[PDB]
């Protein structure tokens, strides 16, 4: 069963801005998603400090980057704390309505789209490069769910039928036709070293074929 939800109006406006504004520095999406994964890995690590059983669903703490040129997807996988169904629905664990306000305003002061993460809504920068985003997630206290949106004002949530991931989150970017440079090994490597060099978890870039 698939449930369909309307985005809050501020978030719809944020996504419409990101999708349609001329902005060439689109590579920042990858910094924001890796940074979110790092935050989520810090969270399960912190929680395991007092309850080691929270790592029963997987002790490895890492980030995988999986390009697939045939499907034209770039997938970011982490083994962080994951998100519950209620988290997913409430703007993927973000305070997105106020963060959008503080952002879509701060733009009016002296601000650039690349500062989106300072306002807690860096995830939505995925729509600089993706026409659709699927978020598959598993939190210790809930089942595995898939969130999906092609923007246009709505998103869906469903129980996920794919492979069990134990614990963590998978962001599948269905790339725009003219954004396939982010499937290229050298380009992903360049972005990671430029923006993510001091992330404290191993980042594995998968190769293809
Ligand atoms: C939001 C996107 C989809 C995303 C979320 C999670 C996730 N799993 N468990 C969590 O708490 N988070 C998380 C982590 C950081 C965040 C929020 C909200 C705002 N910041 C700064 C939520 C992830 O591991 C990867 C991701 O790309």
């Amino acid at each position: 069963e698939v449930e369909t939800f309307a985005f809050q109006a501020e978030i719809a406006q944020l996504m419409s801005l990101i999708i349609n504004t001329f902005y060439s520095n689109k590579e920042i999406f990858l910094r924001e998603l890796i940074s979110n994964s790092s935050d989520a890995l810090d969270k399960i690590r912190y929680e395991s400090l007092t309850d080691p059983s929270k790592l029963d669903s997987g002790k490895e703490l890492h980030i995988n980057l999986i390009p697939n040129k045939q499907d034209r997807t770039l997938t970011i996988v982490d083994t962080g704390i994951g998100m519950t169904k209620a988290d997913l629905i409430n703007n993927l664990g973000t305070i997105a309505k106020s963060g959008t306000k503080a952002f879509m305003e701060a733009l009016q002061a002296g601000a650039d789209i690349s500062m989106i993460g300072q306002f807690g809504v860096g995830f939505y920068s995925a729509y600089l490069v993706a026409e659709k985003v699927t978020v598959i997630t598993k939190h210790n206290d809930d089942e595995q769910y898939a969130w999906e949106s092609s923007a246009g004002g709505s998103f869906t949530v469903r129980t996920d039928t794919g492979e069990p991931m134990g614990r963590g989150t998978k962001v599948i970017l269905h790339l725009k036709e003219d954004q396939t440079e982010y499937l290229e090994e050298r380009r992903i490597k360049e972005i990671v070293k430029k923006h993510s060099q001091f992330i404290g978890y191993p980042i594995t870039l998968f190769v293809e074929k």
